[PDB]
């Protein structure tokens, strides 16, 4: 009872910046402790039953498999809201996956599961730069 | 042809409870054999094409890296809908990864795949109480 | 900068055959290279933002851990928007997990990340038939 304790690698707690609700769904824009900034996307329901509001404290939570990571985006532009640029920090390899732990700017690390396929294809390896990309819809918020 | 057979490790039988269709996408409520409830939100589209109905027999599915394990909420309250509370049945660990299988009240068991971090960080152990957490976004309908 | 480098095992290239932009979402069905179609769901915003329309070249990533694999539908009907048929090419078994590649009819290939106890109990093999089973909303999209 100390904490939240849950599976999630990514567990980062932050201050709502802004809160966009539309019919169904609300973004909420979250300032997190280095100066990184998350989308989150929530139903309207959760907006309301959550009480959200800009200047409020909320925990976003990821889950590793959820992130994925990017290190050449070559032009293009994504769907995805979260494109959280940083340097690699950990890779721990497993036997088809590995598990690896960028250091965002401002210090918060972000952890990703990807193929050892992916970080071979990749090239990553501690001090390469590489982006974390996260939809905003699969950030779940969480408030006390 | 005896049955459905898919990868998911979550396959769920039930009956739909409530159904709440908005402009947009539609809350299909569920309800599962032990007396589980779970909900998914599917879109409008599919709500139609499929015919769904209160009373209407369907199947659930959920991939086992889209579950998250939580032991303690902390008082938090979460965006995602369903927050299913069991006990640890079986662990069985890979290299990063873990497959962690929790029997919820009136049998169901659910199936969640977490790194082999997560499963150390939460103390799980057979026995140990931990809630499923699923959105509701990430259920996938089935009709006969 | 030779192309996008994300550690998605599937990234796709296509043309836009057709755009549905609803008040909140836009759906965005793409054509890839062996005739295989592709549904995806993005914000309207990012249809508006990312410039989109019928005709225009497009790239869709998929994780593999995102993908499930379907291989008897038992007469089934599902909410998910892509079920794409194709046969086994290759397997790769981790500790827990296991790579799956399914060649596509035109010869697309999908890459879908299960458990090893799905790869047993479907009985996947080389050959064998099996679907690719992707939520829409589970597509990212990207533009030049």
């Amino acid at each position: 009872g100390s904490h939240m304790k849950i599976s999630a690698r990514n567990v980062f707690k932050g201050t709502v910046s802004a809160l966009k609700e539309g019919a169904v769904n609300a973004e909420v824009d979250i300032l997190l402790g280095g100066g990184d900034k998350l989308a989150a996307v929530v139903t309207l329901e959760s907006a309301r039953s959550l009480q959200l509001a800009a200047g409020k404290e909320v925990v976003a939570v990821v889950k590793a498999p959820w992130v994925l990571l990017m290190t050449d985006s070559s032009g293009y532009r994504l769907s995805a809201r979260n494109i959280l640029t940083g340097t690699v920090k950990t890779i721990e390899t497993g036997a088809v996956n590995a598990e690896v732990t960028l250091a965002l700017q401002g210090g918060t690390e972000i952890t990703s599961m990807v193929t050892k396929e992916a970080v071979a294809e990749l090239g990553l390896k501690p001090g390469a730069s590489a982006s974390a990309v996260i939809k905003a819809s699969n950030v779940i918020l969480g408030v006390p």
